[PDB]
Protein backbone atom coordinates (compact mmCIF):
# COMPACT_ATOMS: atom_id res chain seq x y z
CA UNK A 1 0.00 0.00 0.00
CA UNK A 2 1.41 3.15 -1.06
CA UNK A 3 1.66 6.30 0.16
CA UNK A 4 2.60 10.00 -0.13
CA UNK A 5 3.11 12.23 3.00
CA UNK A 6 2.20 16.04 3.09
CA UNK A 7 4.03 18.24 5.08
CA UNK A 8 2.87 21.94 5.70
CA UNK A 9 4.19 25.12 7.85
CA UNK A 10 2.34 26.75 10.63
CA UNK A 11 2.85 30.07 9.68
CA UNK A 12 1.20 33.55 10.61
CA UNK A 13 -0.84 34.79 7.25
CA UNK A 14 -4.41 35.72 5.86
CA UNK A 15 -5.29 32.25 6.50
CA UNK A 16 -4.23 29.50 9.03
CA UNK A 17 -3.47 26.37 7.79
CA UNK A 18 -5.67 23.90 9.02
CA UNK A 19 -3.73 21.25 11.53
CA UNK A 20 -4.82 18.68 10.03
CA UNK A 21 -3.84 19.44 6.25
CA UNK A 22 -0.30 20.28 7.63
CA UNK A 23 0.25 17.31 8.11
CA UNK A 24 -0.99 14.45 6.06
CA UNK A 25 -0.80 10.72 4.30
CA UNK A 26 -3.09 10.44 0.68
CA UNK A 27 -3.15 6.21 0.07
CA UNK A 28 -2.56 5.52 -3.28
CA UNK A 29 -3.08 1.89 -3.55
CA UNK A 30 -1.17 -1.01 -4.84
CA UNK A 31 1.42 -0.53 -7.73
CA UNK A 32 0.16 -2.45 -10.07
CA UNK A 33 2.80 -2.98 -12.62
CA UNK A 34 1.00 -4.36 -15.34
CA UNK A 35 -1.06 -0.59 -15.99
CA UNK A 36 2.30 1.15 -15.35
CA UNK A 37 4.45 -1.28 -18.50
CA UNK A 38 5.43 2.27 -20.18
CA UNK A 39 6.18 5.83 -19.63
CA UNK A 40 3.67 7.84 -19.41
CA UNK A 41 1.44 4.83 -17.81
CA UNK A 42 -0.62 6.85 -14.98
CA UNK A 43 -2.66 5.21 -11.70
CA UNK A 44 -6.39 6.31 -11.33
CA UNK A 45 -5.67 9.61 -9.06
CA UNK A 46 -6.76 9.78 -5.46
CA UNK A 47 -8.03 12.93 -4.15
CA UNK A 48 -6.52 15.04 -1.21
CA UNK A 49 -7.50 18.31 0.32
CA UNK A 50 -5.67 21.62 1.88
CA UNK A 51 -8.12 23.18 4.32
CA UNK A 52 -7.32 27.21 5.17
CA UNK A 53 -9.36 28.35 8.00
CA UNK A 54 -10.16 32.16 9.27
CA UNK A 55 -9.22 33.70 6.53
CA UNK A 56 -9.40 37.51 5.86
CA UNK A 57 -10.53 38.89 2.09
CA UNK A 58 -8.94 41.88 3.26
CA UNK A 59 -5.19 40.61 3.82
CA UNK A 60 -5.69 38.12 0.84
CA UNK A 61 -8.34 37.73 -1.89
CA UNK A 62 -6.42 34.21 -3.64
CA UNK A 63 -4.54 31.06 -2.67
CA UNK A 64 -2.16 28.66 -3.94
CA UNK A 65 0.14 26.22 -3.18
CA UNK A 66 3.81 25.28 -3.80
CA UNK A 67 4.90 21.79 -3.38
CA UNK A 68 8.52 20.87 -2.83
CA UNK A 69 10.09 17.23 -3.23
CA UNK A 70 13.11 15.01 -4.73
CA UNK A 71 12.15 14.83 -8.91
CA UNK A 72 12.26 11.42 -9.67
CA UNK A 73 15.02 12.65 -12.62
CA UNK A 74 15.67 15.32 -14.80
CA UNK A 75 13.29 14.35 -17.34
CA UNK A 76 10.71 14.21 -14.76
CA UNK A 77 10.53 17.15 -12.70
CA UNK A 78 7.20 16.73 -11.95
CA UNK A 79 7.23 13.53 -10.74
CA UNK A 80 8.43 12.73 -7.08
CA UNK A 81 11.15 9.99 -6.51
CA UNK A 82 9.70 6.95 -3.80
CA UNK A 83 11.74 6.81 -1.04
CA UNK A 84 14.21 4.12 -0.87
CA UNK A 85 14.14 0.96 1.33
CA UNK A 86 12.94 -2.36 -2.21
CA UNK A 87 11.48 -0.34 -3.78
CA UNK A 88 9.38 0.09 -6.69
CA UNK A 89 11.06 1.38 -9.73
CA UNK A 90 10.77 3.45 -12.63
CA UNK A 91 7.54 5.32 -11.13
CA UNK A 92 6.95 8.10 -9.15
CA UNK A 93 4.40 10.47 -7.78
CA UNK A 94 2.61 13.36 -9.44
CA UNK A 95 0.73 15.69 -7.49
CA UNK A 96 -2.30 17.47 -9.91
CA UNK A 97 -4.29 20.16 -9.02
CA UNK A 98 -7.28 21.25 -10.46
CA UNK A 99 -6.07 21.90 -13.94
CA UNK A 100 -5.86 17.94 -13.73
CA UNK A 101 -2.48 18.70 -14.69
CA UNK A 102 0.65 17.83 -12.69
CA UNK A 103 2.72 20.48 -10.79
CA UNK A 104 6.18 21.21 -10.96
CA UNK A 105 7.78 20.11 -7.37
CA UNK A 106 10.89 22.77 -6.89
CA UNK A 107 9.14 25.27 -4.47
CA UNK A 108 8.76 28.08 -7.10
CA UNK A 109 5.45 26.56 -9.30
CA UNK A 110 2.46 27.39 -7.71
CA UNK A 111 -1.08 25.89 -8.37
CA UNK A 112 -4.05 27.79 -9.94
CA UNK A 113 -5.10 30.62 -7.76
CA UNK A 114 -7.93 29.95 -5.83
CA UNK A 115 -10.33 33.19 -4.90
CA UNK A 116 -10.97 32.61 -1.25
CA UNK A 117 -14.04 33.49 0.88
CA UNK A 118 -13.48 34.70 4.68
CA UNK A 119 -13.48 31.94 6.91
CA UNK A 120 -12.72 28.15 5.78
CA UNK A 121 -11.58 27.31 2.22
CA UNK A 122 -10.22 24.39 0.31
CA UNK A 123 -7.67 24.03 -1.87
CA UNK A 124 -8.14 20.41 -3.76
CA UNK A 125 -5.56 18.17 -5.24
CA UNK A 126 -4.94 14.62 -6.42
CA UNK A 127 -1.59 12.43 -6.42
CA UNK A 128 -1.27 9.48 -8.66
CA UNK A 129 1.58 7.47 -9.53
CA UNK A 130 3.06 7.89 -13.40
CA UNK A 131 5.51 5.67 -14.62
CA UNK A 132 8.70 6.81 -16.20
CA UNK A 133 9.10 3.49 -17.68
CA UNK A 134 8.28 -0.74 -17.12
CA UNK A 135 7.73 -0.21 -13.82
CA UNK A 136 8.68 -2.86 -11.22
CA UNK A 137 7.09 -4.17 -7.78
CA UNK A 138 8.05 -2.57 -4.21
CA UNK A 139 7.00 -0.08 -1.37
CA UNK A 140 6.22 3.09 -3.07
CA UNK A 141 6.11 5.84 -0.36
CA UNK A 142 7.12 9.48 -1.46
CA UNK A 143 7.40 12.55 0.16
CA UNK A 144 6.37 16.48 -0.63
CA UNK A 145 6.13 19.38 1.41
CA UNK A 146 4.40 22.78 0.73
CA UNK A 147 3.67 26.64 1.09
CA UNK A 148 0.56 28.37 0.26
CA UNK A 149 1.20 31.78 -1.23
CA UNK A 150 -1.41 34.27 -1.23
CA UNK A 151 -1.90 37.25 -3.26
Amino acid sequence: GGTVHFKGEVVNAACAVDAGSVDQTVQLGQVRTASLAQEGATSSAVGFNIQLNDCDTNVASKAAVAFLGTAIDAGHTNVLALQSSGSATNVGVQILDRTGAALTLDGATFSSETTLNNGTNTIPFQARYFATGAATPGAANADATFKVQYQ
